[PDB]
DNA sequence: CAATGCCAACTTT
DNA sequence: TTTGCGAAGCAAAAAAGTTGGCATTG
């Protein structure tokens, strides 16, 4: 067939698998990129690497590696239904990508927290909850008061299905955060069905929280190496503090893994220990 | 205005 | 992260999070 017409067949395939909405979207976007990037011909290995290197060229290595993967799978499916016989993607180079996002430190957190003094109250409250519970923003915006029962905040992580009970008697010492104290302030000051509500006592979207955290960051005027820290970085911050304040085991469970494997990268400092000397 | 949601195109977990 | 394939560790699969730009409405 033609690449395009086959991409259409491939996505209908993908539409199955049991994939979640967001996942499908991620895949669709990689397929849409392939379109713009390649002709409609039938059959190119160099034609393919031409596209990929075009991404690695402008520093979008992550995308390159993700596209390459999707292209290759589309090809294996084509070879299966018998349309092609060679996976000209296999003969291509798997691009190397390193996380550019820098980790956030306890001190940096305090500065962003102050800089957030110019933001709605839910921001700072969202920041405290994020660090004391080590949960993903996506879940934090789901927490309803009905989820708290007898000193425990029940959480069924959306991304993994993992189910955990977080004790409210919790608190982070290095930062002076008491979960019960934070929760109270959340009930009073915000007052919504969700523990994290908007100015209009309505449910917030992870996207917004992220975004306001980002504003406050710039507002703090802090400098970072590589891509700046984002709201998700509080998850890792949470882990790394709790590791020291309690134990690696504890931090693992709080974060929530299926594996029961204490591998974890949230515990990694990713160089923040090192102090790169300026040059005033 | 300013707070928010939505679509998109990237990067992370 | 989690799974997969091969049996130690990366590559790939699945499902987020990040944030600019446009549009909407208190």
């Amino acid at each position: 067939m033609t690449l395009h017409s086959w991409l259409d067949r491939y996505e209908k395939i993908l539409a199955s698998r049991g994939i979640k909405q967001k996942t499908l979207i991620n895949y669709m976007s990689k397929i849409k990129a392939i379109r713009r990037g390649l002709p409609d011909a039938p059959l190119t290995t160099k034609e393919i690497a031409a596209m990929l290197n075009g991404y690695i060229d402008e520093g979008k290595a992550a995308s390159a590696k993700l596209i390459r993967s999707t292209l290759s799978d589309a090809f294996r499916e084509a070879i299966a239904e018998g349309h092609i016989t060679t996976n000209h993607v296999a003969a291509t180079r798997a691009a190397k990508s390193e996380v550019r996002r820098s980790r956030l430190t306890a001190d940096e957190y305090l500065k962003i927290y102050q800089a957030a003094e110019s933001s709605p109250c839910w921001l700072r409250l969202a920041m405290e909850l994020a660090v004391v519970t080590g949960q993903r923003v996506g879940d934090l915006c789901e927490m309803k008061w009905s989820d708290i029962v007898d000193g425990y905040l029940y959480v069924e992580q959306s991304k993994t299905g993992v189910k955990i009970a977080i004790p409210t008697a919790l608190h982070i010492d290095a930062l002076g955060i008491s979960m019960k104290e934070t929760l109270d302030k959340c009930k009073e000051i915000l007052g919504g069905e969700t523990i994290i509500a908007s100015t209009r006592r309505e449910p917030l979207s992870s996207g917004t929280v992220s975004r306001y955290f980002m504003r406050a960051r710039k507002a703090s005027g802090l400098s970072f190496e590589g891509d700046p820290p984002t709201f998700h970085e509080l998850r890792s911050l949470s882990a790394r503090l709790y590791e020291k304040q309690i134990s690696d085991k504890f931090a693992q469970h709080l974060l929530g893994h299926k594996s029961d494997t204490m591998a974890s990268q949230y515990r990694d400092d990713r160089g923040r220990e090192w102090d790169k000397i300026e040059i005033k």
